[PDB]
């Protein structure tokens, strides 16, 4: 509608400067001229020209730390969840406004170029978007820090939903083009498989092995307004030259090239899975490909140093930790572990001793699930065909710890039985969370139960042999994308009363509370979230045609599909609501509409079936005449981060309703909370932190604690009982039952039915009675709405712990040993030595 | 050494902007600096800086076309041998000098930066650099012409030799990318396989087909110094998203996006064959695919022409021929014919009867040779199951097309099955040259012996059907890359006296013959020609060791490795030469250099074997002491266009040595003509034009004409009688028999001699006399060295004929209906509309 906003200056010689560099690139870059360029031209030639302002930063950013040579992290992980770069770079360098009036100059609209962006989808869901929280943190706390991964050709597949079912599609988001990667062929590396072990002389080699060339791809990552441009590095696999064609003797010219695209098919395409495990070949193969070239770019950067000149010299190894931190993203990056000690050992020649202690010291883990089907168990004759080497390790690795344990806990046999990194059973495994937390000196967790559990429960037998290694860093969000780029209306009514030092110290939000009571505050807030809701009603009338009412509270359940995340008991609240209006049909009720978006693993047929679930209640609610607009279901379409920019801001209700226990942390519950949504959940993971930071009054908690989930459990869980007693819920299975939801196919509904009957993992009946109690609380507040506003200036006011500033600030100060800064480093300019 | 040249104006401006501009783009585009960047970054940073000069004129001369609206040439070809693109756009461009001075006062050598650029290979030889040469050609006469193939991953297989033996390997040549092409993914067209035809109510539809999309990138083609950059489109293969994903109900979501690279591989690699034929799925598929896409953009840039407003309108297609003309570079891509009807019959509507009038006034067949084996003869049940609806096209245009046949020719029916484009047979096929001349209105060979032969043997049936329709166009050869580029300092002293305007008048050379007493151009020419042979002793010292005599009579054959090209008639000549010395060691024999270049196809075991003999006389050779340097033979290993360039200027002696009547052509024969080299050859393809231009006495014709090789199957090629009476024949064949040449494996080449013997489809035997004869007339005027340089002034001052100018001028002409022109489009300048 409007805006002009603090973001940035638009001045004078700099307006003029882009909109030359704009159409520079238009004619140069594109070979495209005013007359014939599409919108998609429009978007690149700016994209090219917000590229020029961070390359200059990018070079001296890192020859800066040539120069000083810090301790650098290196950030493992197999995933990477980015979403657009546009906006973000434009943010972080202060550019917003000058290429906002600049292209309104030129006479095009930035926003319509901004969504001609693809998203960068390397990610499934929360550990991925973690990863891409932490770079702009470490850029922004200004860490020598490097994001290392795979360049997925394909990332997450996008969803479609086709008669109510989901359908898959290939993202091959590098259709146009990247603007944002620099391909750094140059630098490619080997990374060996397959093979033998000969022992001889002196030590192992392996050898025989088949090789696959890591080709790197260098992405920058600017921190927020201080200077620093760190660097994302992806590998992509390429066949060689010579193994990938001769070896003659017959079969095939032709075939020999075109059988190439298959050592390139190792960064193929993304894994699709949230919480659970593929034993597939091509994943530890993509899981050994990261490992393997990073690791090597790793030891190049040390050896340069300033060692390769002295410092001591004669190859002291020594100050390898005090030089590298490798964190470990999950159990992803585990090889990271063996593959250290390989080089050490056989390549390098240290002693086992002096490598394991250097490999400890530097590698850290971060464990991001309970859910036991989650956990990586690798089995052994996988590991020996491919990597025959490692296993090797693994097994002295393993067999070294283990008599540390008996000497430890002597006598105590069943316990090393449960610490073995080797699980015998039919298929013997390799269970690479234990040797995660074996070779790592510091273990976390991502939320303080996460992190409890983990010593309690899971881990408690590690726990008790070293005590000191277990830690907690809650997750965070971080306030420039999750604020400043998704919500500017919100940022910029913070900052008339409060300035802007907040982006880079969101605690400073606490001086919010100061206008609870503020009249001005509470409708300017208010006037925001009715400004969000109308712009993404339109969206949705845009977009994808469906027209829902902006007057209702927005009701919004968006994560990954999954049975713990429990969408089944949001549907069992919506049919309830449904079916109170149809018994009442001239009953005022709060009218809401229900957005539920996430993606469904492909072959998990109880998330594909929530997903028919919720649009066929959507089919009959949003068709229903007595109805009326009072009550609509919505299932957002491929939701991924660029789609929950939009939602997030226009949410009025945030639905964080997991069975106590199972998510680790969460990290959409605390997006929701600095843009003034409201909280409904149970106590789980960090929304336990956000209603202790935002007291217990100011959130709408129900249910069961974990406590209670193990009393239910000790018991027994009986789903036949809440049937029994619960008339409300005994009507809404018999509904599922019966075909109402399915007409032309009755039974359609039953595997659903007999799960949630006989087989509930997760309790959905037993949270059922309270949280549609907790669910009348919210509705009585909303339709008094100054007291909704002023709950939400203090969940707002209260999300400063949140912010992955001060989670990365932790793992600084506390795993990785080095301090944080927000000194910016020395103004972009010129300057060719 | 040294040079200045007239390579252009170096204009102070122009140094300066250059100088600015390569250290933009090693900054900006390279993300490199001074103190780290390459030799290659330092090519790409002058590469892109050249591209700069190149883009608004590409742009004002597409645009140029779309407001005059020309008729447009399409050369069709499977194959484009480019080489490098760097100094050609310079020379082009008049840039040489400019970025010579820039890159020298920046610290760099050009040569260095221009030996970085890795060749496009897209083509085998001939054929292929015959396309090269007229996209030059075409844009120096401001036709408005455009090159349409396939973009190839890997071009042609870079050559290795190990142990004297071929070893292929890929030439990934996009490895560190490609700073001339521009993808154009917003054009991409669907190409479609496979299929059924449904006959309903108004025609035939081709249903259920699978789709591979076609993505193309255009790579700009400057003329010299006119101002017009024209376009080669050349297409990349890539999987749908929809259909390489979807189609459901189980098959691996994982498998549906590695399976896309099957699709992809559309475009992975050139077809590898010299002058045979693969009857293979993927061949058929790349020929479909670049006809079906290109096609689509024909008809598409024919809509608006200016008939998309009116010119008359009521879509006259009638006009279709005077707006476009499309040439099939030899059978590959016939199937433009069935295509172009299918368009117009099946889609678009038009009655048979004015599609076939349009079809055949549009298209136009150059035939590249006569040898058997070459010829296309795709069997049905491949059109059948691949292209259902071409195939019924096929057999309707062939049942009219014998309807007049057999009208013409009543009752003559072995004329009628010899006419055929339906070949019965165990395996029933398609003769596509047949279809070719049916759907044609011009066919043309490349050389006046080639093109008498069509007209006489090959094609007499055809030609006495319809007379008008046969024509000749012999080839020609680039003055800029083939002299002005490879050979800087014989375009310098021509240009001392003549002055320049011969780059693009040719002929203007005779003005030559005047200097050939004059003995200031006797020694200029013989000085430059013996610094190339200094330069290329040198490269070959360097780049490959080896080590020759820079003041031998520099011998050399280079071309693809071929039984009718007989390279072993040359390796019988060395040997001879070998043998006469060691029977006379204390003889002076004028002493030679005699160098063998070129690839084999892979599985073409006789070509491999002539690769080891030439490698395997060399080993005796070159070793022998008695022999001291007055002989050398050097195996040329991995010749393509930039190794031409470098060779060629330092060739005194030409091998053009092909059977009598097998070489349609050759091009390399007049490549050599220009550089000062002098031939010895048979009266073949166009040797015979080449010796009749310059005179047989200033040539060294020898052995059979085709006549005599008629006279020779009459009688029956009996071999045995050659080596009965040529003693120092029988003594060759023994030595090869024996091990002489092969000691540790005595039977070796026992195939090469039973071939020889027995098996000589190529008369090796019959023209072995005549050859040592001719032999020994060139040394002994190689040891008058003026009269051997008044002799090379009479060949340079002849080879205006053989310019492509002149060919093209003559398609255009009398083929096209196009007038050539020389006028230079309007000065780059900048004018954004
Ligand atoms: O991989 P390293 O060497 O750390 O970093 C690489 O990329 C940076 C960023 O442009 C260059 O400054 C550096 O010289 C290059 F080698
Ligand atoms: O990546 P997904 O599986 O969505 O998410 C996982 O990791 C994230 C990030 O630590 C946790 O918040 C979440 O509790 C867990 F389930
Ligand atoms: O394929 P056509 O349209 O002929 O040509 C295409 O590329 C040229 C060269 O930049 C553009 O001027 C033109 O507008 C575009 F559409
Ligand atoms: O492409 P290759 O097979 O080398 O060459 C073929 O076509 C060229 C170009 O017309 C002819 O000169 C040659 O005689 C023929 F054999
Ligand atoms: C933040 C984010 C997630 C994480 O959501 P949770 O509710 O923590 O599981 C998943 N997907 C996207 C697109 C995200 O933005
Ligand atoms: C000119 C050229 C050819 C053609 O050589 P011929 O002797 O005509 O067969 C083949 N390869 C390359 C690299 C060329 O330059």
């Amino acid at each position: 509608r409007k805006q002009i906003s603090v973001r940035g200056l638009a001045g004078v010689e700099n307006v003029t400067e882009l909109k030359k560099n704009f159409n520079r690139h238009l004619h140069f870059t594109l070979v495209k001229d005013r007359n014939v360029a599409t919108p998609r031209d429009y978007y690149f030639a700016l994209a090219h020209t917000v590229r020029d302002h961070l390359v200059g930063r990018w070079i001296r950013t890192q020859q800066h730390y040539y120069e000083k040579d810090p301790k650098r992290i290196y950030y493992l992980s197999l995933e990477f969840y980015m979403g657009r770069t546009l906006q973000n770079t434009m943010v972080n360098l202060a550019l917003e406004n000058a290429c906002d009036e600049a292209t309104y100059q030129l006479g095009l609209d930035m926003e319509e170029l901004e969504e001609i962006e693809e998203d960068a989808g390397l990610g499934n869901g929360g550990l991925g978007r973690l990863a891409a929280c932490f770079l702009d943190s470490m850029a922004t706390l200004g860490l020598a820090a490097y994001g290392y991964g795979i360049r997925y050709e394909f990332g997450i597949f996008n969803q479609k939903i086709c008669g109510g079912w989901q359908m898959e599609e290939a993202d091959d988001w590098l259709r146009y083009g990247n603007p944002w990667e620099k391909a750094r062929p140059e630098f490619t590396l080997p990374v060996h498989f397959y093979g033998r072990v000969e022992h001889t002389s002196q030590g192992a080699k392996w050898v025989d092995t088949q090789v696959v060339l890591a080709m790197p791809y260098d992405t920058p990552v600017p921190g927020y307004r201080n200077n620093v441009v760190n660097t994302m590095r992806l590998w992509s696999a390429k066949a060689p030259n010579d193994f990938n064609l001769k070896d003659f003797n017959v079969g095939g010219y032709i075939q020999a090239v075109l059988d190439r695209n298959l050592a390139e098919n190792i960064s193929r395409v993304l894994y699709p899975n949230d919480n659970f495990f593929e034993g597939k070949e091509l994943r530890l193969k993509q899981e050994y490909f990261v490992v393997a070239a990073t690791l090597q770019d790793i030891i190049r950067r040390f050896k340069s140093s300033k060692f390769g000149c002295r410092d001591p010299v004669r190859t002291n190894f020594d100050a390898f930790p005090d030089k590298v931190a490798i964190q470990l993203n999950d159990t992803h990056p585990s090889l990271a572990i063996p593959e250290l000690m390989r080089v050490l050992v056989d390549l390098e020649r240290l002693d086992w001793d002096k490598a394991w202690e250097v490999t400890v010291k530097t590698c850290a883990y971060t464990n991001h699930t309970v859910i036991p089907e989650a956990l990586e168990r690798w089995p052994v004759h996988l590991l020996e065909t491919l990597l025959p080497r490692h296993l090797q390790i693994i097994y002295e690795i393993n067999q070294r710890f283990l008599n540390r344990v008996a000497a430890a806990f002597p006598g105590d046999v069943d316990r090393l039985r449960r610490m073995s990194l080797v699980e015998e059973g039919a298929v013997k495994r390799i269970n690479m969370a234990h040797l995660c937390i074996a070779g790592s000196h510091a273990v976390n967790g991502v939320a303080r139960i996460h992190s409890e559990i983990l010593k309690k429960t899971i881990f408690k037998d590690f726990y008790e042999l070293e005590p000191h290694k277990f830690q907690n860093k809650t997750n965070g969000i971080t306030p420039r994308r999750w604020l400043v780029l998704c919500n500017p209306g919100l940022a910029e009514i913070i900052a008339e009363r409060i300035g802007e030092e907040y982006i880079s110290d969101l605690d400073q939000l606490r001086k919010l509370l100061s206008y609870v009571d503020d009249e001005a505050f509470i409708r300017d807030v208010a006037k925001v979230k009715q400004e969000n809701k109308l712009k993404f009603a339109a969206y949705l009338e845009r977009e994808y045609k469906v027209h829902i009412n902006p007057n209702s509270l927005f009701d919004v359940q968006v994560k990954r599909i999954h049975e713990y995340k429990r969408q089944l008991l949001n549907c069992l609240h919506v049919i309830t609501l449904y079916n109170r209006i149809k018994k009442e049909p001239n009953k005022f009720v709060v009218p809401r509409t229900v957005m539920i978006g996430g993606k469904a693993a492909p072959g998990y047929h109880m998330a594909k079936m929530i997903i028919k679930l919720i649009t066929a209640i959507g089919d009959v609610v949003n068709h229903d005449p007595v109805v009326g607009d009072r009550l609509r279901v919505i299932f957002l379409e491929n939701y991924r981060v660029s789609l929950a920019e939009k939602v997030i801001p226009a949410a009025d209700l945030s639905e964080q309703i997991s069975t106590a226990g199972t998510e680790a942390s969460g990290t959409g519950n605390m997006k929701f909370m600095l843009n003034g949504a409201l909280t409904i959940g149970t106590m789980d993971g960090a929304n336990v932190e956000m209603a202790e930071e935002a007291g217990e009054e100011n959130f709408f908690i129900f249910g069961m604690r974990v406590e209670d989930v193990d009393r239910l459990d000790q018991r027994g869980y009986n789903a036949q009982e809440y049937y029994d007693r619960i008339p409300e819920l005994r009507q809404i299975i018999e509904q599922l039952s019966s075909g109402f939801f399915s007409p032309k196919q009755p039974d359609l509904f039953k595997d659903i039915v007999n799960m949630l009957m006989h087989h509930d993992r997760f309790k959905v009946f037993a949270d059922y009675e309270e949280y549609v109690k907790c669910q009348e609380r919210v509705s009585a507040l909303y339709k008094n709405p100054r007291e909704w506003t002023r709950m939400v200036i203090r969940n707002i006011a209260t999300s400063g712990k949140f912010s992955s500033d001060r989670t990365i600030a932790q793992y600084a100060r506390e795993i990785w040993g080095v301090e944080p800064s927000r000194q910016r480093l020395p103004a972009p300019d010129e300057k060719i030595p």
